[PDB]
């Protein structure tokens, strides 16, 4: 599974958030 910054980001402004970004393998949401 490739984690990726853009859709990890759509899914956070889909779930209520700022953007999204991807590390080591886990997608974060920017608040």
């Amino acid at each position: 599974a490739a984690c990726y910054s853009s859709d990890c980001r759509v899914k956070c402004v889909a779930m209520g958030f700022s953007s999204g970004k991807c590390i080591n393998s886990k997608c974060k949401c920017y608040k």
